[PDB]
This record gives structure tokens, C-alpha cells and sequence, in this order.
């Protein structure tokens, strides 16, 4: 028996001196469970909005994406935690090696009667990706106690979401019904869009708490710590000759799966598209995928199951997130290859050599470059190689030197250095040359 | 938490006959997912059931264990599972039927609640909606939601709820009634043309809504008002997503067929088959809409991702109550399935075929001679065997109500069709 009651939420930082720094109201889903260490358990979506007064991308419940994702006290100007910009609002696990993370007091006002969870600790973010409900995310934790309140502990109406924020937050869910899992093999740059129809990906804390009254003579420093980091997916997608494009994309696929378990992936809720739209993106550089039955072509769909992993133990690079209400296929690109929808990723390379020349006598050597496009592109620098032919060498600095005896056709090929795994490529035949040659 | 549920049609007296457990599968809400609206302006609850099918152990019919609910959904009346409206069963299955739901109030129920040895009553409960879950994942719950006149605390348990409620044996026997099987079919079927499709439903839901309207309590009439709510228009509706293509209605024919009768047929024959159908007893929960409204607008452009599925049932009159009805068994099959869909009844026999007979087995009618012609029925047990007499690719013979086959003045196929409802045909060809 759940008694259904006028309930506003709001977490904090602080015990005192309340403001709309350090706190924030939560707009909770009526799936909203507390008691007595004490448990709770709420949901909320994935809204994400222009800020009216710093014009960058939030969420209205940043400070729980900090809490889940960092030990450190919130900074949205950095590079870790949550943290945001013009182009989307951000939130990575690279300072998350703490016994516990940044700490909430979660505040509950319900039928004028407040109270409230002293000392929360956000072990698991559930997203949930079914395509009639994507983006809930539901919440779940731990807290120290709940503490009854004889009084506000500050004005809600002041210290809450007011009326002209709450109208632009309601018109900020992803309403496009779709999600695509975009997975790539690194190696040979081989990428697929799986439409995805149903499941969850998971970030757990795995947090043990201490059993409290458990007398210390020195204060014990902590009152939980956190476990292993585990980003991990469950989902089910329609995969076939249709849904990919083709039948070649799809025996391809399946050729690919059963030499390559570990790939880049990215899961775009809501989809991408040209023009500006809202979208929620998890980017896992390092992901362990497992498609068993791709197979087997049926009405339940087929099982996509991920394990995130990082670089290094403690990297905290298993994956991060990406959230904006104006995001592009360009954007949504540059999070999956720099971190950040506003950091823009190299698209084309077009090689070029000194005086536009498509030959090169033996002996000669050739100066090539690069157009690189976007010029915006954070990194620009590409490496060398030549992956056809044997006429010619090249340099680390893209001096192409024809072989003095050998001839015939060399393919020239730049690869940008930014992880984009962008190409561009140009033929340079090497000739035997006029030069009047004389047996000695 | 250890909640129990039960619901009464009584206050006192309570007894297996009037009361009975209810397995709610997490919490019961008492604020909820779209309750009554209340008329003349100056509670809701809310939980969830599964659709459990299983054999009754004292009278071996096929029940449920949340039937009181399907009957305060369905009708006004008093419970009795041996009638043909509402809540009712036999050896074959469990029906509900919405015939006598024509009053200002339904069948009134009286939710009790023992919650950590703590017992509350809602006192004088409308069921208004039922929402019942198509998800291949999740099929067959049933999503319940209502309104009381109010929540009350109670001093002492109302009855011994280990002697009312659900013994061990019974909940074993319903544990292992669940409909496993994750698969649903939308059976659709033109009546005029007798051309059928199944069509496989990966997710949505189907509701069943009373539109009750409350009367704001507290009202000074010098004569009381004899009712707390009225009943609105039953609706019966559903919002589902298709698998819809060249390979899932097993070929590329019958989907470019299914495409052409939807551009010009709106109004089908409907089945939504939670389960599947099969030629062996297997668990399933049917939805049958005789008269239904479908709109499937996105047939061609959706391609593989999934196609909406929007239908409306409508009655054939008014107040006929006969918009739709439902068919639960843990042993149903395709003919019992067809019996239901047929008849309103898996244990009603449908007719399955008819071959024409004549006086002897003679087609040698040559010229201006009577012929009474006649058929043979199959199944033996189909209620109705009675046959309507056409003239399908007819030169000069005439047909009359009964049998009774003639061609006047030498001017040189016969077909009965079932009256039953199955569609069924057979026909015989003629000499002349
Ligand atoms: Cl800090
Ligand atoms: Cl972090
Ligand atoms: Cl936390
Ligand atoms: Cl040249
Ligand atoms: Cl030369």
C-alpha cells in the first residue's frame, strides 16, 4: 500500500545556507520510494535545455549525474563530472576513485510535511532505451537516515524550478521514437547502426555501506565506499538485411561478430539527424559486445548484451555522456571521437602533393599535404604510409621519395591522428625519367 | 511490502463466495493511471494482476483468480460464473462478456488491505479500466484502476485471511499458470470478403475504460441521490505495434493483399490472441471485437522497426453491449480459439465445412425441374448448422430460403454458406 501524495523533491549539498547553487528541485516520476541505512529509489527523465541565464546545455538534474559520476565538488566550467557548454551538457567517470562520492541530502517536502535523507550516496543510474519510453532514468541509493523536519529548511518556491523554467523543461523530452547502437571496429574502421527497440544500459557504483552504531574509538572517515565501476547494456534490437540497409551490411556484420567481441559504441537515444534535435548519447570507447543469436532472425528481436571497460583499472574511461536539445549527426560525431559535442572531429582529408604532380621520376622525392576539413578540427595532424605499391617510401612528415630502380603506381594514404580513423588517399605513379643513364 | 489484497462484494458475512485474495504484483495506490473524473464541481486506486488461467480444483472449470474484477469491470449484476454475461466459465474456459453492463453503477467492490498486520478497507470501489499489456516480454498483466468513497482503518481483521484467501495448493497451481509463450497475434478478418490475416504484436496495450464520473460527495438533496457515479461510453480500444512485413505474414501475397483491403476496408472482424494459437491445449488470453475499427496508416512506409496498429471496437447497436468480449484457458487451442471468436464460447462448436448434397447425389437436372438440395455440417456438435443458399457462377437456376433448387424455360454452382459466423462455404455444380 503506496499512499499517493503531493510530493516535491530537492537535492543539496549543504545543511544550511540553501541557494540555487548548491541546490536544486527534482522533478520525480510518481514511482518514488524512501524508508529506514535508509534506501530511496526515484525516477526522472533526460531533459535537456538551454540554460536562460549562462545559454549552456543542462539537464534539471545535474547535480544527481555529479553525484553518480564524482568524488570532487561540482564545477560545470571543467573537464570531469558533469560539466556542460553551448553545444550539450557532459558527464564523464574520470573523477570517480573515491571511497564516496559527492555527497547529497535529499530533501522531501510531501503534503506540507517535510523531511529529509542526511548523507546520499548515488550508486545506480537504470536508462532506460524502450523506444516508447526513452530516456527514464531511474535513480537508486543509499542514505545515512531520514530525519523528519518541524520546518522548511528553505523556501521551495524561491529555491525550486519556477513556472517559466518548468514549461521550457516539459518541452524537452526526446520524442523522436528511436535509439540507434553505433558499433565500430577500430582496426579496420568497419562501423553499423543497430536500431534498438527495447532494454537498459546501467551505471553501478556497487557502494557498500557500513553497518552504523558500531562503535570506533577514532572516527571511521567514511560511511560507505564505492566498488567496482560497471557500465553495462541489456538491450534488444531488429537486425536483418532491412534494418541495417542491406544484406551485405548484415553478412558483414555477422562475419564481423565472430572474430571482433571488443568495439567503439555509441548509444544514441532519440536518433541522429542533420537538423537540430534533442538527443541522449553514451559513448563506450572499449566495450565487450555479445550478439549470439544475429543469426537468428525472429519476432523477439535479437539480444545486444555490453560490458564497458576501461583502458586501465582506475582510468575511469569505461564511457561517458552526452545530452543537448539541438544535437547533430556532427556533434553527436565529435562526442563519440572527442568527449564533447563542441570539439569538432576531422570528417575528410583530401592529399595533395607539390604542384598537383601524379608522377614522380625514380630517385625524386615529392612533398604531400593535406586539405583537412572541418577547418574548426581540434587535432588536424595525420600519419603517412603507403598502402599500395612498393616504387616509393614516405616520410613521417609526408616526403614521398620514389625508389631509384623500381617503378609503377603507389597509393598514398594520410590517416588523421584526432581517432576519427578518417582517410584520404592519392595515387602518385612513380616513371623511369629521361635522365640521359649510361652503362659504367 | 507483505500486503495482501482482497476484494468483497460484502462488508460482513465474508466467505469464498463473496470474497476472495487478489495476487497484486507491487502495491496498490491510493492517491493513478486514468480514474474517474467528478460532476457537479463547487479517491483513486490503482494495481496490477497477471491473466492466470487454470482449472478450478471443486468444479474443474476454467478460472482465474482475479475474476471478481473482470466481473465488476464487466457488469451491474450479482456474480454467477453458471450465467452467459460478465464473469462467466466452463470446463473449456473463463469469458467475460460486457451484455450487462447497462447500469449507472457496476457490480460494487470493497477493497481490503492487511499491510504489515495492519488491516484498511476502501469501501464502495468502481472498477473503471482495465489496461491490459501486449508486450511480448510482459503479456497478460492487467493494469486495474478505480475509484472509493473512502479509505478506512480497521480496529480487527474483517475475516481470517488464511481460510478467504489463496491456499498453497491454489498458488502453486497459479504460479505455473502464466502465459509463457512470447508471442501475440492480432487475427484480423474482412466479414465480406472472408479474407483473414495474422498479423504478429510485439508491444502495446488494449484498454478496457468505463468512463465513470463521480458525484461530488457532500451535497445537500432533499431526496438522496440513489448513486455515487454514473457509467460513460464503454470503450474498448487498443494501441499496438506490428511486426508488418513481406516475411512475418509468411509471404510477400498476403502482405501486398493485406495493403489493398486496408485502403478500402476500415471496419474488421477481430482476434488479439495473447500467446498464440496452436493444434495442442497451451494457455491464452483472446480479445474478440466483432465490429472493430483498424487503422494501419504506415503499412507501406514502415518497413522493419515496427507498425502502429490503432483499433476501436463498436457495437453493432445501441446499448447491444456487444463491442467485445474476452476468453481465458490454460488449455486453449485453434478450434476452441475459433469456437470463441465464432461463438463467444471455445466450448461452442463452430462449423469447420458443408458439402452440398441433392435428392440422392444426382446433378443430372436437365430442364424446369425441382431439386431440394441439401448439406452435410462439420462438426456434428456445431450449435447452429443452419446454411443460407446462393447462386455463385449461375447461367439460369433460381434459389429460394430454403433448399429448393429450379431453372425455368430451358434458358441454360450452388453455394450454402454457415449462418453460424464461421464464413464457412460449400458448393456443388449443377448440370444446367
Ligand atoms: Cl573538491
Ligand atoms: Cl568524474
Ligand atoms: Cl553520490
Ligand atoms: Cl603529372
Ligand atoms: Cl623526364
Amino acid at each position: 500500500l503506496q499512499l499517493l501524495r503531493n510530493t516535491r523533491i530537492f537535492v543539496s549539498t549543504v545543511k544550511t545556507g540553501h541557494n540555487k547553487t548548491n541546490t536544486q528541485e527534482i522533478l520525480v516520476q510518481d514511482d518514488i520510494s524512501w524508508g529506514q541505512a535508509a534506501e530511496w529509489s526515484f525516477s526522472t527523465y533526460i531533459l535537456p535545455y538551454k540554460d536562460k541565464n549562462t545559454s549552456k546545455q543542462i539537464v534539471p538534474d545535474y547535480m544527481l549525474w555529479h553525484a553518480l559520476s564524482s568524488g570532487r565538488a561540482i564545477n560545470l566550467e571543467g573537464t570531469t563530472g558533469a560539466h556542460n557548454n553551448a553545444t550539450n551538457f557532459m558527464v564523464n567517470f574520470k573523477d570517480n576513485s573515491y571511497h564516496e562520492l559527492a555527497m547529497l541530502h535529499i530533501y522531501i517536502l510531501t503534503d506540507k510535511t517535510w523531511s529529509y535523507i542526511d548523507s546520499c550516496q548515488i550508486n545506480q543510474a537504470e536508462v532506460n532505451v524502450d523506444i516508447e519510453d526513452i530516456g527514464r532514468v531511474t535513480w537508486s541509493g543509499n542514505g545515512n537516515q531520514l530525519i523528519p523536519l518541524d520546518e522548511q529548511p528553505f523556501d521551495p518556491d524561491q529555491i525550486g524550478i519556477d513556472d517559466e523554467t518548468y514549461m521550457t523543461i516539459q518541452g524537452s523530452y526526446i520524442k523522436n521514437k528511436l535509439t540507434i547502437l553505433k558499433i565500430k571496429d577500430m582496426d579496420t574502421n568497419k562501423s553499423y547502426d543497430i536500431p534498438i527497440t527495447g532494454g537498459t544500459f546501467t551505471i553501478n557504483n556497487n557502494i557498500t555501506y557500513l553497518t552504523p552504531n558500531v562503535m570506533s574509538r577514532v572516527t571511521i572517515p567514511i560511511g560507505s565506499f564505492t566498488g567496482a565501476f560497471e557500465l553495462t547494456g541489456s538491450l534488444t534490437a531488429y537486425l536483418n538485411d532491412k534494418s541495417l540497409g542491406s544484406m551485405e551490411l548484415y553478412k558483414d556484420l555477422i562475419k564481423t561478430l565472430k572474430v571482433v567481441n571488443r568495439f567503439e559504441i555509441a548509444l544514441v537515444l532519440g536518433g541522429e539527424y542533420d537538423d537540430e534535435r534533442p538527443a541522449a548519447i553514451l559513448v563506450a570507447k572499449q566495450a565487450h559486445v555479445n550478439i549470439p543469436t544475429i543469426e537468428t532472425d525472429d519476432v523477439l528481436g535479437t539480444s545486444v548484451e555490453f560490458k564497458a571497460i576501461p583502458s586501465d583499472l582506475d582510468a575511469g574511461d569505461e564511457g561517458y555522456l552526452g545530452f543537448s536539445s539541438k544535437y547533430t549527426r556532427t556533434t553527436i560525431n565529435n562526442l563519440i571521437v572527442n568527449g564533447d559535442g563542441a570539439t569538432d572531429a576531422v570528417t575528410a582529408i583530401t592529399v595533395k602533393s607539390a604542384g598537383n604532380v601524379t608522377t614522380l621520376n625514380r630517385s625524386a622525392t615529392l612533398q604531400m599535404s593535406v586539405e583537412v576539413t572541418p577547418s574548426s578540427a581540434r587535432n588536424k595532424e595525420v600519419t603517412w604510409a603507403i598502402t599500395a605499391g612498393d616504387a616509393a617510401t614516405i616520410n613521417a612528415t609526408g616526403l614521398l621519395r620514389a625508389d631509384a630502380s623500381k617503378t609503377g603506381a603507389v597509393t598514398v594514404e594520410a590517416t588523421a591522428k584526432d581517432g576519427s580513423g578518417v582517410k584520404g588517399t592519392k595515387v602518385i605513379t612513380v616513371t623511369a625519367g629521361g635522365e640521359n643513364l649510361y652503362f659504367q
